[PDB]
């Protein structure tokens, strides 16, 4: 695999060129966010349906040959006022003027005004039902203009705030088109809750997390830019495909969280960079390399738990997923972009401005609890869980309603009020939308023989008992195209919840020869649509499983750790469904948070499986990888698990509480598909934040130390080379494989072997056969160089050893240290290094940062900077990275002292 190759180069080039990319990325940013914007006049209503189903064909060839329904675009309800009755006539003519005037004014909008108001001495019976018996209420039907459901509503609420205006406003307005603008303005309403609860909350933990203004102040930025980038794509997307209502909030509930997540990661790694003393530009690339790797590594499993949603047939699903897909790719790009910039600009400043700016180890011994006795802590957790699970097998599911409102809402209540005073006028029929495949008409016999064959079926309502007076024509109005060649017929069903049953039965009739039929009707579409997602529930959940399981083998390098992690996920994935079940269903809930007990959106489950599934392998990995990491930590126990628990603690506490704070802005939301998804969010973030981080998962994995890490893999991860002396010297002194002559005119080979003074090549030439024990011709290979090098450095650290200003401090360092004295040696005798007494002493009492800056005033330091200070961050870091990644190559070869024979 590629670990650290590319990530490497970006973390030398952001350090490069921080300004242009923290210039043009704001600008890409802002100008996103200013085009999106844009966004919430070009997003759509449509997508709870199976667009490929029977129901949604029977509805288009219906919809253009007999016209859309209108009937229920706007109900509105009239009330007489100063106890007034219907039948005053005054009231009556003030009424139709004032209908006749909206109207008038708004022809693009209103197709008209119909009810018994406009023929009150009519004897039509449905339309003499159109007033109450106590003729204190009358309400007429508004058919509205448009062809799709979005146009509708704009026009709808184009003409509202005049249509509320007659009768002097006591006039209730209730049907699809005030029920969808009400519905679809929760999402800004949510959107500014956010806003005002969450951003301050989300201020105070970041500040609780870093302490100081700066430190605590990027990630909020990255998460804006995030949010404004986000809406700028999701706009541009929806220049193509059609984008749903509910992918805004999406954006933010989601995406903000994750942004700023990855954001604070990202500055914590740096300023512990900082802290172990490496350059800001050193920082900056070993923060991406890597904190960035781990940040695009989320990105990837998010995105990989989220296309599976893209199997599912409903525009709604592929708009979340796209919201999803965009704000957490953006959200990484802009974590390893804009970020590092800026903390490259800044440096150690990120500290600068502390708590007083005014203008308006505890993990460890927990988890060593469950780790000394797991089972006991195990088995109640195990079980809890799946009695959690026990309310999952009863879900119900529906389509959208009055009752996704909350019930104090005005509009929910005129439409209660309108099904309490004209019940028989809200139908949801089921349709038989007959196509003859000629174009020639459909006669008359063949609308009786699929009446008579429907008539075969039970469960249909029936008002009058006449055979006749069942299964009625469609309703034709001026916008259908009246073409014979095909007819529809109606009829309700007599009980609602035996419509899957009766839909298949009405698709089993043998239908007459030469006709196709597709039937319809909104529960027929619901039905259809539940059957899609059920339908494609397996192979969703199958690759969600499977890509998912990939992605952590790669992460653990493991068999079996990968797996604990799928089935814990699935676990508690199965418990939260429990309690979402348990509140929104059942209601335990629905009190305090003020919303009706009802089935659920069928398109919300599959979002929420794969949201859920994501949120936990996101959490376990990022926990899991740091405890597997403990082999480049060579510990080997089972203590891997105490030091990651503890490593990750207050990161992990920090971005569950800032996506919480998120969450717990949407679980307000008026809209119940909201309160579950933010909800669903909210209890399976404590699940793994809590009861699987810090308690079952350290237990059930204490279960498997040693079995668990690599268990059975046969070839499976390379470990890198460690650096060493040799490639430190290699780089200082160079390596030359055929005798040369160095900046003093002397013949040396290999690292900065002196092989004589002599002017005589072939002297040198003697004098190297004899210390290779071959006639080498003046050439040696790389292993014979690297046998030279090590003959040198045991000359050097015999001489370090034997003088006392060197032998103290050297005998105080460790390896890496040591092998910066020996290369100061090298490069300028035991007594050229001895000459730093206050330095030497310094490094002898590990004072790294004081050293350091010492050595640097040296003339050392000022005839060959470039060395020096590779040497010197050595002794301040105590690691190799200054070698890893260092400036061009050398070009003056300098024998070292202590060149042995
Ligand atoms: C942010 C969340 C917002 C959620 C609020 C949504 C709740 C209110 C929904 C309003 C739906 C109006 O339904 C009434 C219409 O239903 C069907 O047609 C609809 O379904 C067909 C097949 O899909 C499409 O072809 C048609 O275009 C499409 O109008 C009927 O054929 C139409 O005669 C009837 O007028
Ligand atoms: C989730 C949201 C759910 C919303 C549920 C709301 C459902 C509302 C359905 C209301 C439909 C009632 O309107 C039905 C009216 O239309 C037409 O009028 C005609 O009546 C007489 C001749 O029949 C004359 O007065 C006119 O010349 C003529 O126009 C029909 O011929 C009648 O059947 C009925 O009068
Ligand atoms: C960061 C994540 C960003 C992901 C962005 C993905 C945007 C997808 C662009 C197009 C929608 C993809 O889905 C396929 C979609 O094609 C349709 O229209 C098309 O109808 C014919 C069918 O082949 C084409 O020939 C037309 O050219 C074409 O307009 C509609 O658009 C969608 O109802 C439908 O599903
Ligand atoms: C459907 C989605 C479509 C996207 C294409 C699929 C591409 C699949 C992999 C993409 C490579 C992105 O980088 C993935 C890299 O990240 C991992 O992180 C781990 O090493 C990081 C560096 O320290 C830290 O994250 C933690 O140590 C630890 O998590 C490992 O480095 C490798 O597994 C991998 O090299
Ligand atoms: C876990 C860490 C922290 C998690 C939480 C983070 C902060 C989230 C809370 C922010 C505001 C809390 O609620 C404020 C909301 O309630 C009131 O209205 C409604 O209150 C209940 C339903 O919302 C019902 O009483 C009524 O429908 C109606 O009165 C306000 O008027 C709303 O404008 C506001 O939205
Ligand atoms: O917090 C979510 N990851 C966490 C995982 C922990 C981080 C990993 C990188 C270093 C800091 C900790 C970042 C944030 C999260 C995942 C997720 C998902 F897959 C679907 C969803 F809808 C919401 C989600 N949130
Ligand atoms: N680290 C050094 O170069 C020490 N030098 C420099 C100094 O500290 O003044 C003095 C000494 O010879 O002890
Ligand atoms: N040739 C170089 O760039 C390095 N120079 C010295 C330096 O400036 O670091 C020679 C040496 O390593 O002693």
């Amino acid at each position: 695999f590629q670990s650290n190759a590319m990530f490497a180069w970006w973390g030398r080039t952001v350090y490069q060129f921080r300004y242009i990319v923290i210039g043009v990325m704001v600008a890409l940013c802002l100008g996103g966010g200013v085009y999106g914007i844009s966004l919430g006049n070009h997003v759509t209503q449509s997508g709870f349906y199976d667009e490929g189903s029977q129901s949604v064909a029977a509805s288009l060839i219906g919809d253009e040959v007999y016209g859309r329904d209108r009937t229920s675009h706007v109900v509105a309800i009239l009330t007489p006022p100063d106890d007034k009755k219907v039948t005053d006539k005054a009231w009556q003519k003030k009424v139709t003027e004032e209908l006749d005037q909206v109207v008038k004014d708004h022809e693009d909008q209103i197709v008209g005004w119909v009810g018994w108001l406009k023929a009150p001495d009519t004897t039509d019976p449905t339309v003499s039902a159109m007033k109450t018996q106590d003729l204190r209420h009358t309400f007429i039907s508004i058919p509205l203009q448009g062809d799709d459901d979005d146009e509708i509503l704009k026009n709808y609420q184009v003409v509202e705030p005049e249509l509320q205006q007659v009768n002097g406003g006591d006039i209730r307005l209730a049907g699809l088109n005030p029920l969808a603008s009400e519905l679809t303005g929760t999402i800004g309403e949510d959107q500014k809750r956010a806003e005002v609860a969450a951003i301050p909350l989300v201020a105070v933990v970041l500040f609780f997390v870093f302490g100081t203004v700066i430190a605590a102040a990027l990630p909020a930025i990255i998460g804006g830019l995030a949010i404004a980038g986000a809406l700028g794509i999701m706009r541009l997307v929806a220049e193509f495909t059609p984008v749903h209502f509910f992918a805004q909030p999406v954006v933010t509930l989601i995406g903000l969280g994750i942004a700023i997540d990855y954001g604070l990661f990202i500055v914590s790694r740096f300023r512990e960079e900082i802290a172990e003393g490496y350059d800001t530009e050193a920082a900056v690339r070993r923060t991406v390399m890597t904190s960035g790797r781990t940040v695009v590594f989320s990105a990837v499993i998010i995105v990989a738990s989220s296309v599976p949603l893209l199997l599912f047939p409903q525009g709604f699903l592929k708009s979340i997923t796209y919201a999803i897909i965009a704000s957490v790719m953006l959200a990484a790009i802009l974590s390893i972009t804009v970020l590092a910039a800026a903390l490259a600009i800044l440096g150690p400043r990120v500290d600068a401005l502390g708590v007083t700016t005014l203008l308006k180890g505890f993990w460890g011994r927990l988890v060593n609890v469950v780790m000394k006795r797991p089972i006991a802590f195990a088995a109640p957790i195990l079980v809890v869980m799946v009695l959690l699970i026990i309310p999952l097998g009863q879900l119900s599911l529906g389509g959208i309603s009055e009752k996704y409102l909350p019930p104090d809402n005005a509009v929910r209540q005129s439409q209660e009020q309108f099904d309490k005073l004209f019940p028989g006028f809200r139908t949801e029929p089921l349709t038989l939308v007959m196509k003859r495949e000629d174009g020639e008409p459909i006669t008359d016999a063949q609308i009786a023989d699929m009446r008579a064959k429907a008539l075969t079926v039970s469960g249909f309502t029936d008002p009058d008992n006449d055979p006749e007076k069942m299964w009625k024509e469609r309703p034709a109005n001026d916008s259908g195209s009246k073409d014979p060649s095909v007819r529809v017929i109606q009829n309700g069903l007599e009980n609602r919840n035996d419509a899957a049953k009766k839909i298949d039965e009405l698709r089993a009739l043998q239908p007459p020869h030469g006709i196709e039929v597709f039937v319809g009707g909104t529960p027929a579409l619901e039905q259809d649509s539940i059957h899609s997602l059920f339908d494609k529930l397996p192979l969703m959940a199958l690759i969600l499983i499977v890509t998912t399981t990939v992605l952590m083998f790669l992460a653990f390098g493991s068999v079996v750790l990968p797996i604990k992690a799928a089935l814990m996920s699935a676990l508690t994935l199965g418990s939260t469904m429990g309690i979402l079940t348990w509140m929104f269903v059942d209601g335990h809930g629905s009190g305090l948070m003020n919303y009706t007990p009802q089935p659920l959106m069928a398109p919300m489950i599959g979002l929420i499986i794969a949201v859920i599934w994501g949120l936990s392998t996101d959490y376990e990995v990022f926990l899991v990888s740091r405890m597997v990491e403990a082999r480049e930590r060579g510990m080997s126990t089972a203590e891997a698990i105490r030091i990651g628990t503890a490593t990750t603690g207050r990161l992990i506490t920090g971005a569950a509480l800032i996506l919480a704070v998120v969450a717990g802005a949407f679980v307000f939301s008026d809209l119940v598909m909201m309160k579950y998804l933010a909800f669903g969010l909210l209890i399976a973030l404590l699940l793994d934040a809590t009861i699987i981080r810090m308690f079952l998962v350290p237990a059930v994995m204490k279960l498997l130390g040693d079995d668990c890490w690599w268990a059975p893999r046969w070839m499976k991860r390379v470990q890198e080379k460690e650096f060493n002396i040799f490639e430190m010297l290699r780089i200082d002194e160079g390596l030359r494989l055929k005798i040369y002559k160095d900046t003093e005119g002397y013949y040396t080979i290999g690292i900065g072997h002196l092989l004589t003074k002599s002017p005589s090549l072939n002297a040198a030439k003697s004098e190297l056969d004899k210390a290779i024990g071959r006639n080498t011709n003046g050439v040696i290979t790389k292993d014979e160089a690297e046998k030279l090098f090590n003959q040198d450095v045991d000359a050097a650290v015999r001489g370090i050893l034997r003088n006392a200003k060197l032998k103290p401090v050297y005998d105080s360092l460790d390896a890496v240290r040591r092998a910066a004295l020996i290369n100061m040696v090298f490069q300028m005798g035991e007594t050229g290094v001895a000459g730093f007494t206050n330095s030497l002493r310094m490094l002898q009492q590990k004072r790294w940062d004081e050293a350091a800056v010492n050595l640097a005033k040296s003339r050392w330091y000022n005839q060959t900077p470039n060395r020096a200070k590779r040497v010197i961050t050595t002794f301040r870091t105590g690691t190799w990275d200054a070698y890893e990644f260092h400036l061009g190559g050398i070009k003056a070869f300098h024998h070292h002292h202590h060149h042995h024979h």
